[PDB]
């Protein structure tokens, strides 16, 4: 139908937005620390702590599927990403420390994507 093309040209202009969000957020993790899968083979125990792991590799091939159906399931995925890392992590470490860095930073970043994402509709 028209009405399903004009549907999944909405999602690919949301996967358009969604993709610069994603640039600009990873852009305040220059340290690469959320970058990838925390990984089981140097971490073993990692799943009996974290039970949902995230990360931006892992959003990217996410959001080159279009499985994103809006904002809030993108700010979901980031979201964990910053809490696993304080749960796992103590307060003192650089890891917790460049999480706390990243929601700080990321909020400025994710307020004007969902003005944006409203006002484009």
């Amino acid at each position: 139908s028209m009405e399903q093309v004009a549907m999944e040209l909405r999602l690919t202009e949301l996967t358009r937005l969604l993709r610069s969000v994603l640039d600009q957020l990873q852009d305040k993790d220059p340290a690469r620390i959320f970058a990838q899968p925390v990984s089981l083979k140097e971490v073993p125990d990692y799943l009996d702590h974290i039970k949902h792991p995230m990360d931006f590799a892992t959003m990217r091939k996410r959001l080159e599927a279009q499985g994103y159906k809006n904002l809030h399931e993108f700010e979901e995925d980031f979201d964990l990403i910053i809490d696993n890392c304080m749960k796992y992590n103590a307060r003192d470490t650089v890891f917790y420390r460049a999480a706390v860095r990243l929601r700080d930073q990321g909020g400025v970043v994710l307020r004007q994507a969902r003005r944006e994402v409203d006002s484009i509709g």
